[PDB]
């Protein structure tokens, strides 16, 4: 295994191959390939050349595009405030669940806030080992019956790590962290050596401007610092007196061209401040009206001439994205102001000096000049975490992960050099982790930072208001889809793509506004921050809310799951279903599966509903097991057994009725089946005149009721399918909706030129052919998950928590990002 990393510079590639000596990773030979500047390295990377390299935020946007396709894998993690410690999120999670669900698990917290190493289930009486994110050790559950498990201590705070390591098994002359009572950082750290102290934030990095000899005075150290972002800002020397307003006509240092902190960070605000004469492509090029404003500068990538003045780099390398170009990248800029070759400097507060004192300080938006410490108030904005990219394929992300790991755990000299600063990785790095699999650029830089980067190489037209781009799954839905906007008036238009999930894609990154999702991608699409905007009304029994919007609810007539049993079976409770027979219609079905799977597992430490019944039917599972085992396969016998078709005689809603009266004491339906195959309904033998008032549903509470008591002795009640759109949208989108619908609706005005909820080209398309109406959604101040499923489903569904992973989006999507306001 190989990993061949691109580096830009003779500098870089010198301490690469240090790092090919000096770096045993076994298994994974690291191996260093030469180009001369940072794009002539993405482009080796997208042609195979090689492999990785590290680069800017700014570069990580341009690498994204069609040019060179590749995506960010690798990046240090950050911290945007304090947080909750996860213990207590969890516990603040499950106490705020469905108090009618009893038994389920509550974490159990320590007096840091972290979880207990044991955790134990009050009415199972089962107790774990888990990790630090409080997930279960596979493996490690012990009954009862036995003691509680011995579970290893938890892993140490990173200043407790870093304590223990620096003292090895007293370390003489070196530097020992301090740490606070919590084992977090003391704001203010010393030097037991040399006297020297300095201040760092809450995780241990850090803060420029604060490093102080022994006999001076200190500045303050500020206390609970969790914003550990990177701010872009604009350094000078405090023997010059110009503010920033005056910048025209000065002589700039530019970490680079493509660099977030070099370019898009201070461009954005001369732009906000109209220091700039510029606002459109129509204007010129950005870098041309640049030009036209400072007098001479460096700005490494430029072609501009009056922009590359100032750089020193000898020959072709002059001006190079390349630490060849002496005045590239962050401390190059800075080395370009220090040796008078600029008047101002624009990188990031990372590689502003450490000392307290000296010659240099921070030069504000606002017109004031500021220490170098203060940069928090005195920036040009956070900037986004720069990243190792690699193909968008990702043929070698593993090897790439694998072997920054490895290295990292030994200790390899990844993040400093004699040679230089910043190479190959920014010297101020201090551990590199893997990012979320499906992470982009659109979601690792953020929609903020994305737009702004966009908007500095093309116009950015912003679709109307007034338009609604409905995302379509098939084609057959494209088409009604364009049949709906030929009678629109340009209210509706479409979009194409492959699957819901991708549809919420293209509506979080503004290529289209609206879909209809089912139940099982609703959590994901709240995950991500969608909202719904209207929601599908199927209650054929009472059109008022549907004539009159706004109207009263009574019922809003979703299904409601149910467990079924007869009433010759007075000893069966639902306290007690633990090895009974039962009946599903089939395997993944919400009011047959998935709710009485959920409530299972959140009563009995997630054993398998396999395990937990006796003899069931379950079409889909394994003809072998114990779920197959009262499926009759067909009365044609062909190879048809617990098979997901009419084929299984208990397949369905009806069929799993058809199991509990034939052979079985439970079945998971929803609250319709038992009467739509009782009071003779059925002209089927088995259902001959069978009565409704033969059954009853078993309540959560031990108890039961008559199966008519459906709405408050229910496993659960579904929430109705939903519209759902991005949070800034809901009322564009809830307002052209509404109107689309007293046109061409069920009583719209216009039905005779376009029906909503149906088609000839198919069923249902774009809304459920049943829907009755599109109703809004009235937003209640609570948790949107617990608005939306409400408190029961979400419960028994998702454990009330917001840590569920159904869908491999939700990391990405929720990945936090460093961005303005
Ligand atoms: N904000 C809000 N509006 C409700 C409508 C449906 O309204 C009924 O279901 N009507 S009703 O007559 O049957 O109550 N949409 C939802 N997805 N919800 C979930 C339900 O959660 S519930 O609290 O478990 O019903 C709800 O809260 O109603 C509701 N939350």
């Amino acid at each position: 295994r190989h990993v061949q990393w691109c580096t830009i510079s003779h500098l870089e590639q010198k301490k690469c191959n240090d790092l090919v000596g000096s770096c045993n990773v076994p298994d994974i030979t690291l191996a260093c390939v030469y180009r001369s500047s940072t794009e002539n390295c993405m482009a080796a990377i997208k042609d195979g050349q090689a492999d990785a390299m590290f680069l800017d935020s700014g570069d990580v946007y341009k690498a994204s595009l069609d040019h060179y396709n590749l995506k960010p894998i690798i990046a240090e993690p950050y911290s945007l405030h304090r947080e909750l410690t996860k213990c207590l999120k969890h516990r603040q999670e499950s106490l705020g669940g469905d108090k009618m669900v009893k038994g389920r698990y509550i974490p159990q917290c320590d007096e840091k806030g972290n979880y207990h190493p044991v955790q134990c289930h009050a009415s199972t009486g089962y107790c774990w080992c888990v990790n630090a994110n409080g997930e279960k050790i596979e493996g490690t559950n012990t009954t009862p019956v036995q003691t509680p498990p011995t579970c290893p201590s938890q892993v140490l705070t990173k200043c407790l790590k870093e304590r223990q390591e620096a003292l090895g098994g007293i370390a003489i002359g070196r530097y020992i962290p301090q740490c606070d009572e919590q084992g977090n950082y003391r704001p203010m750290q010393c030097h037991g050596s040399t006297g020297y102290c300095w201040c760092v934030n809450a995780i241990g990095e850090k803060i420029e401007g604060t490093n102080t000899p022994p006999g001076n005075t200190q500045p303050t150290c500020q206390s609970h610092d969790w914003d550990t972002c990177h701010y872009a800002v604009a350094v000078v020397k405090n023997s010059s007196t110009f503010q920033f307003g005056q910048l025209k006509g000065k002589r700039s240092c530019h970490s680079g061209l493509s660099k977030t902190d070099g370019w898009n960070a201070p461009v954005n605000v001369f732009v906000e401040k109209k220091l700039l004469p510029w606002d459109g492509l129509a204007k010129g090029s950005i870098e041309r009206a640049v030009s036209k404003f400072f007098s001479a500068s460096c700005i490494p990538g430029a072609t501009e001439t009056n922009l590359c003045k100032q750089c020193i780099g000898e020959e072709e390398k002059k001006c190079k994205s390349s630490h060849d170009e002496p005045y590239y990248g962050d401390h190059g800029a800075f080395r370009c102001l220090q040796e008078d070759k600029g008047d101002v400097a624009f990188l990031k507060n990372t590689a502003l000096p450490d000392e307290h004192s000296g010659v240099y300080e921070l030069l504000c938006p606002d017109n004031t000049r500021k220490p170098l410490n203060k940069y928090k108030e005195c920036n040009l904005g956070k900037v986004p975490a720069d990243a190792v990219v690699t193909r968008k394929a990702g043929d070698k992300t593993k090897d790439i992960n694998d072997f920054l790991l490895e290295a990292q755990k030994k200790k390899c000299k990844l993040f400093g050099s004699p040679h230089g600063k910043d190479l190959m990785f920014d010297d101020s790095t201090t551990h590199l982790a893997p990012l979320p699999s499906e992470i982009d650029a659109f979601f690792f830089l953020g929609v903020k930072w994305y737009n702004a980067m966009k908007a500095l190489t093309e116009d950015v037209k912003l679709p109307s208001k007034n338009k609604v781009r409905w995302c379509t799954i098939n084609k057959p839905e494209m088409m009604k889809c364009k049949d709906w906007a030929a009678v629109s008036g340009g209210a509706i238009a479409c979009t194409e793509a492959s699957c819901p999930e991708h549809c919420v894609k293209q509506i979080l990154k503004g290529e289209a506004d609206a879909v209809t999702l089912d139940v099982q991608y609703m959590y994901m699409a709240l995950m991500c921050g969608l909202l719904p905007a209207v929601e599908e009304y199927p209650n054929k029994d009472d059109f008022h809310p549907c004539q009159i919007p706004g109207s009263t609810i009574k019922d809003f007539g979703t299904k409601r799951a149910v467990a079924l049993v007869k009433k010759s079976n007075k000893d069966i409770k639902w306290n007690n279903l633990k090895g009974k027979k039962s009946c599903h219609t089939h395997v993944g079905d919400i009011p047959g599966w998935v709710i009485p799977a959920g409530l299972i597992s959140n009563q009995n430490d997630n054993i398998d509903i396999e395990s937990f019944f006796g003899e069931s039917c379950a079409p889909g599972s394994d003809t072998n097991s114990k779920l197959c085992k009262l499926c009759i396969g067909d009365p044609e016998n062909p190879s048809t057994r617990c098979s997901l078709s009419d084929k299984e005689a208990y397949y369905g809603n009806e069929g799993a009725f058809r199991c509990l009266v034939e052979k079985g004491d439970v079945a998971f339906v929803p609250h319709t089946v038992v009467f739509a195959n009782t009071d003779g309904k059925n002209p089927a033998e088995w259902a001959k005149d069978l009565k409704s008032e033969d059954f009853e549903i078993l309540c959560l509470d031990g108890s039961r009721a008559p199966v008519t008591n459906y709405r408050g002795c229910n496993l659960s009640g579904l929430p109705p399918r939903a519209i759902v759109t991005r949070e800034e949208s809901v009322s564009d989108v809830v307002r052209i909706l509404i109107n689309q619908q007293s046109l061409y609706g069920r009583n719209g005005f216009e039905k005779d030129m376009f029906q909503m909820f149906s088609s000839a080209k198919g069923q249902n398309l774009l809304f459920n052919d049943e829907t009755q109406c599109l109703i809004e959604f009235d937003r209640q101040p609570k948790d949107i998950m617990e608005d939306y499923f409400g408190v029961r489903y979400y419960t028994a569904v998702y454990s009330a928590s917001r840590s569920a992973v159904p869908s491999e989006l939700i990391p990405a999507c929720t990945f936090k990002h460093c961005s303005n306001s």
